[PDB]
């Protein structure tokens, strides 16, 4: 029985307004409504993994696990398997998979973290599952922002706290947070960015939703401007919106969007918003094609509408040689020829870099590079051709070219990372030099760049 390439994965957030769901949820499931839909042809072809987040959730665990098996099975005839469920306050990540999949899923994490401070603390943050599927690692995060037209800053804020705090994956990624730790990850959750448009306009936004004319309001969707301006989701993906804004409505129907300020919203207008999000960010040139991205129009238990949205996702097998696992391939080697930082920081101390990858026993420690002024004012950390040569477990290109490389650049003062990366081993050839080149981040802000030449020797 032969090992995946690919897998689908099924990704719903839905806000249940504190409300039991109606006795039938199956549309969610199926990406059936409005939005990029799922064919019907598919109907009864099971996705790989499913992960529910829920937002003002007042099931029990048992409870929504119990709604949840029941409706897939309804749906394929399986009976998934819980991977993961993990609750805070009223947000909750639940993760189900194929049977076939059990022994194919290990290392399971769950976290979650609190955002905010005293009066902004207690209900509001995220939950996230990691795992590895063979040889792919995958995380998963829902997230409850704060709430309010006036406050897209804080929703940046809490975005940066859950990516700093959510422990998740491997901890010996030790300068890496959740945005670099995994083959894909998925983010998702009632993310309360809303359709920045004055208050006097909310007619006309009902008015261009029932024309299904949503180019106007997409183009003040706070989540998408913060995102343009690098504020928020920096180097994450989003499908196209296509379904009407999921937000607010009046419970019972789909046919009002109820958005007048109210005591029960704190005398606050909620017009019609895109709240409710799935984005994601996976390793450079790793397959990822977003199938469905929706709203169901028949689950009215909420004052939201549930988001669905599904995935092609490539996965390697978990591959064993003659060599490594348990020692280095001598026919393996990755080289770095002519390789510079860029850093934005304005400090003067010695950097040096660290390579971490599963393809190698252990990480790596450079020597420290050359500081330089660069023309326009920047740092420019020279490494030349001092950087040392990686020794991969495994020599096999089929194994070597599915790879990445992480890179920190750290401080030799403080050992603390000024900047994260990512280097795709899937290269146009081997034995060759070639143009890398990653992004830096910290904290999820850009720092910086790292390029340079690579050189990669495979068995072949
Ligand atoms: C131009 N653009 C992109 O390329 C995405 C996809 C790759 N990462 C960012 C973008 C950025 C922010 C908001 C909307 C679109």
């Amino acid at each position: 029985q032969p090992e995946p390439d690919m897998i689908t994965i099924f990704i719903g957030t839905w806000n249940m307004g504190n409300a039991p769901p109606p006795k039938k949820i199956t549309s969610w499931f199926l990406s059936k409504g409005q939005g990029k839909t799922r064919d019907d042809s598919a109907d009864y072809i099971p996705h790989d993994i499913y992960v529910i987040g829920t937002q003002e959730d007042p099931l029990s665990e048992k409870e929504w696990l119990e709604i949840l098996k029941h409706s897939l099975q309804e749906i394929t005839s399986v009976t998934f398997k819980t991977v993961a469920i993990h609750t805070l306050w009223n947000i909750r990540i639940v993760v189900l998979a194929k049977p076939e999949h059990e022994n194919r899923i290990s290392h399971i994490c769950t976290d979650n973290v609190k955002t905010g401070i005293a009066n902004t603390l207690g209900n509001k943050g995220a939950v996230g599952v990691s795992f590895m599927f063979n040889g792919t690692s995958l995380g998963f995060v829902n997230s409850h922002l704060t709430s309010g037209s006036e406050k897209k800053l804080r929703r940046n804020q809490n975005y940066m706290n859950i990516l700093r705090f959510l422990a998740l994956g491997d901890k010996k990624l030790s300068p890496f947070n959740i945005t670099h730790r995994f083959t894909h990850l998925f983010w998702f959750g009632d993310l309360n960015y809303r359709v920045d448009l004055p208050t006097w306009e909310a007619e006309t936004i009902i008015q261009k939703i029932k024309q299904q004319q949503y180019a106007d309001l997409l183009s003040h969707d706070q989540l998408l401007t913060e995102r343009r301006e690098q504020k928020v989701f920096l180097h994450f993906e989003e499908e196209e919106i296509t379904f009407a804004p999921t937000y607010r409505f009046e419970r019972l129907t789909r046919d009002k969007y109820a958005y007048t300020k109210q005591k029960a919203t704190g005398m606050k207008y909620n017009l019609p918003s895109w709240c409710d999000r799935v984005l994601w960010k996976s390793y450079p040139l790793v397959h990822v094609v977003c199938q469905s991205y929706g709203s169901t129009s028949d689950i009215m238990t909420s004052d939201h509408s549930p988001v669905f949205a599904t995935f092609e996702a490539g996965v390697t097998s978990q591959f064993v040689s003659k060599n490594g696992p348990g020692t280095v391939d001598s026919q393996g080697q990755i080289e770095f020829l002519r390789c510079y930082a860029t850093l934005k920081t304005k400090s003067q101390t010695k950097f040096y870099l660290e390579f971490h990858s599963s393809c190698l026993e252990s990480f790596v420690k450079s020597q420290e590079g050359e500081n330089e002024e660069g023309s326009e004012g920047e740092l420019v950390v020279k490494f030349g051709e001092t950087l040392p040569k990686l020794k991969p477990i495994i020599s096999d290109p089929e194994y070597l070219l599915d790879q990445h490389i992480l890179i920190s650049i750290k401080s030799s003062d403080s050992d603390e990372s000024y900047g994260e990366g990512c280097i795709a081993l899937r290269l146009e050839a081997t034995e060759t030099q070639l143009p890398i080149y990653t992004p830096l981040t910290h904290h999820g802000e850009l720092t910086g760049h790292f390029q340079g030449e690579i050189k990669l020797q495979t068995s072949q």
